């Protein structure tokens, strides 16, 4: 099992619909309107971001910024834990 | 008919919205945020707890603690009555 | 016209969505999760139970317990009327 | 009748659409995108994993990790029961 | 044009999806499951019933019973009007 | 007219596409992948099993197991009826 | 260029698949079942009707009745326009 | 670009769901029940009315009556403006 | 013009591809696999049955059984009408 | 790479299903009903308009009116950008 | 190399199967049914029309009519371009 | 085994149906309509481009442009890696 | 009448063209390419094998391996019955 | 009976049509276009590769590469088992 | 061995049936109808073109035009390579 995929699934499991709507708005300039209409969970958005090289196991700045905008520091702690064991 | 399922349905039919809201808070660390958003009655929460082996016909400690936090001893009497006929 | 099918259709037409949700919970141990996801009315559940021989024109015990758990004695009266004419 | 195939069919019968979507995300690096698009049930994914030697009657680690990600311990109990009679 | 076919087309044009689903349940014992899976409108079911001699221009009892189960008396009036001109 | 062929045709006429997909999965170890691709109904699979001597008029345990996995006991009743008349 | 053929092609270009399915039902008594299975557009049905002398450049009653059953009066206006220039 | 189509699109853009529900009730005797189930915006109803020759660029009585039943005089002013430039 | 051949041609012209596939399965023990491979319509199967004396103008029980297995009673009525004039 | 085709692809990637439905209504008099049924994205409609010479690299008035009806001035800015580099 | 033949080949290479079916219907009165059954591409139809003197390098009226019926003006432009260099 | 063919196969295995539809649109001016109708996977389009010398092991600019239009940078990384081992 | 020839003709009568193609591949090293091109039925291949002493009435090993590779045990039963009566 | 031919037949029996299409693409530089058009199963391609000495009983690297490109490790296990007894 | 004949045979080996059909159409004015009926490969057409002095080792313009009409530039590269070593 890929640890990065497990971390992304765990992060997606802790989001509500309002937070997903907030995240889709902040990715207006990165993902096209037609593609964003098919996003119904965090997993779809994360897959799209992975395909565009916006999200990588060694580059998580965009994810950290998105989680900081939501003011979800508990999830930032999980992201911090992932990078410490992957060094 | 499953006696455990009948007992759970009977317990769920005796709860109000405020008690359900308090129950969803006490299960913050057990059920994820996304799954908890779909709970509109006690039946959904009990089903998710059954799927995770938190609630079992021979293991009812979690149910008893949840009912005791609500100060609902009449429902605890029903739970005790269930275990007497299932000894 | 099948009298049993007519009775089942009439019973299904007298149920609300909350009652259907309650009925799907009481059949957790009889129908799989994937199959239960496709139930949008009492007719689907009744067809599934007919296929498994849980429901028969000569054996209506499960229907009676399911209707008694919902505290719907008016529908139990219809079920009683069906069996009196089918003697 | 192959007991492994019976167990896999039983596991597939107890999953919902959201669980299948979660399972397809966790296999992003194992199955290609064109193949993953044709997956409409757990049986398709299980067949694809069997053909790649990821899933075997004597090697169930990947299945156990996937079920642990879904927090489905009742199905992990079935997997445990399978290996006790297949020892 | 056939007056009976025109009447059947008119009746099919005044039905909703729920009414069609109710009609397919009431014909469980008359049409097989595989055949009933291809029914997407009243025309398909009516043609299948015509092939089995369940529906004829001179025998409309089954149509009347099915419409009475749906509580659609406006369509029963059309069926009555058809027979008066065909005497 | 062969009663065994009539029984097989009647059983095949009572299956849906999802049940056919489930049946093709349980016969993965008996029929090759290339042959399984041409199966569009129960009749094709039944003829393939007849050619391989897996299904015989006096040898029906495989059919019974396949029907029991699908939880189709109404068809198992038909199979039981066939064997009593052929005793 | 045949004006009648041009008119038929124009009429066929303005129909949907549901309208074609409705048209095939109203021609049950005119065209055989085996022939009707090969109809994928209005052109095929029009060709079959031409071969049987049901549709002629000087006799368009059946076409008008079929268009009136579909409540397509805009196409009836074109059919009216054809006979004015062909008088 | 057709001015009539532009005007119809502009009128449809100024309607809420309640107004659409009211408009579908007032067209009960003109459009069949099966077709009305597919109406999700004013554009669908307007297309259906255009096909039946109820709505034409030179005949807007039905549109005016429907808009007057909704007490939407600002849209009636737009309709008046369209006919003024079309004289 | 042979009336029996005319009747067989009329019956063959009222069958679909799926019904032909069903018919070829019920003749598994009567016609060899190599011969059954070239059957593309009811006429070929009828010719093969005629050459084997399975079908005769005064011997139509096999035809009636095959039509009854398809649940095509309208064609059985044609078969009955043929025998009435051939007495 | 064709700059015009790249521009059309970019425009099609920025539209939703409602906008596509609005665009299909405004082209009622330009594309036949049968052809419009196959349009599931903006690319289909754009290719259809290209084949009819309604859309050309040096003739873009129709696209401008269609975008102005949707009130999408951001896409009109892209169209303006395309023609500046093609002067 | 014949410019007329290369023009016809280029026109035939820009047509789909539906357009070919549309073309074959409009030539019902020009080519017999037996000959039209062998047309699998525009080249066959063009050869048949050349042999009948319906199509000549100095007479392209039928080609233009057929292309206008298909609403393919991009091909009409190619036809116009051919006649400019052939003057 | 050809590394270029292996790379093309790997790229084709990582595409969905929508991306294939988008790719067929961007090749409108390179491949004819009749040939484009037979494309059901990326391999067919790649073979067609190879036959026209649009794609070569030493000339991959068109492939890079096509992948950049689809915003698939992970595949562009594979293309970059291929040229590194082929220098 | 030779019983061995009768058995071989009976076996050849029960094979399809696909099985013949598979049989011709398994005899690649036994029969030359030019002779194998003249094989259109099992009879021709069996005659060639008889001429080469590969198949004899007292030595049927090769036939048994060929029938076992095809997974045709029903024909192996016929071969078994032939040897019992030839003892 | 040749073990190598038996292994090749067994491998060909476990392939689908899509996998054959992928295999034919990877042999573009090895087999001519005219010969590849006659390939309808793995047996034909294997025969062509055997005639060119690309495949030999003591030289199976090309087969292993083709199976690894398809990600079919279960077939690679069969290839490994063949060489174990042929050492 | 004649290099011109080798090149012609190699070019013929790289053409499909559809390309041969297109080639026969472009040679309508050069080869008679009866002679063109005997062409089943490129070799026959090339032989007849050689006999008529249309194709010569020092005069290959017709071959180049035919290959350019097919958009086969890879074959044009082989033609170019032949003329370089034959200078």
């Amino acid at each position: 099992m890929d640890p990065f995929l497990v971390l992304l699934h765990s992060v997606s499991s802790s989001l509500s619909s309002s937070e997903l709507t907030e995240l889709k708005f902040l990715c207006l300039g990165r993902v096209g309107k037609r593609k964003l209409e098919r996003v119904q969970s965090g997993l779809d958005l994360f897959s799209m971001l992975l395909e565009q090289n916006d999200l990588e196991p060694g580059h998580t700045e965009l994810l950290r910024e998105l989680l900081a905008s939501l003011r979800r520091h508990d999830l930032l702690r999980r992201v911090d834990d992932f990078e410490a064991g992957a060094a």
